[PDB]
């Protein structure tokens, strides 16, 4: 099995710590962990093509999306690689993050080792939105966290 | 070419960026940047197992040995792969870091994406400090900033 491991951080209030399992190379990625200092409601988490934390999370560019598709949902056919959807915060500013996803990889052209995780200020509307940013960013609004994904023990 | 990019963080603050380019996945990497907030003198320069800061620069694991060697300088045959030797900060606690090395990569089974990047407290003697600890850490001491090493643009 192969692990990962990612430390949120930014400006304000956002900090979580996010773990990556993956029993087979060809399998499914379980995704958990905990974000503490959000807004209640949904927040847009994506992993981002770059690894770059240089200018804090601006730097970590687009979604990742090596198939060049359009943003969708994590249950869509039709999303970027980096596409994971939303976290969901309670009155406590809490979110508890449990996702399984096909679609990344911790190896191979799907790889996410060395991305940036990112969690959004707003709602990601999983490309179903009335406007043309809902096909590419899904109007998540700003990063609040972000950091690199690494290999874990 | 394939590039990457590293954030150094530590108390200090000990704050820096190093970037990496490696123009063919046979040929050498080049590391380059700068660290501010050093002491003056030689600091250990590594890059760690795990790209793993849940509890800070501990997390990092040991030195990247993906060929179970002892701990050796950069040009020595017998070395880890992640032993990138010192860098040096004059008196304005400034080291300017300019590397080149055949032994990390940046793609394959001595990749350093998703590592981490650590400056240490002391000089790495590069294994010739002749007790036990000097053929596994380099006595370079505690880890003063490190970073996950992230894909660049
Ligand atoms: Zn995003
Ligand atoms: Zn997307
Ligand atoms: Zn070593």
């Amino acid at each position: 099995a192969t692990k990962a491991v990612c430390v949120l951080k930014g400006d304000g209030p956002v900090q979580g710590i996010i773990n990556f399992e993956q029993k087979e190379s060809n399998g499914p990625v379980k995704v958990w962990g905990s974000i503490k200092g959000l807004t209640e409601g949904l927040h847009g988490f994506h992993v981002h093509e770059f690894g770059d934390n240089t200018a804090g999370c601006t730097s970590a560019g687009p979604h990742f999306n090596p198939l060049s598709r359009k943003h969708g949902g994590p249950k869509d056919e039709e999303r970027h690689v980096g596409d994971l959807g939303n976290v969901t915060a309670d009155k406590d500013a809490v979110a508890d993050v449990s996702i399984e996803d096909s679609v990344i990889s911790l190896s191979g052209d799907h790889c996410i080792i060395g991305r940036t995780l990112v969690v959004h200020e707003k709602a990601d509307d999983l490309g179903k939105g009335g406007n043309e940013e809902s096909t590419k960013t899904g109007n998540a609004g700003s990063r609040l966290a972000c950091g690199v994904i690494g290999i874990a023990q």
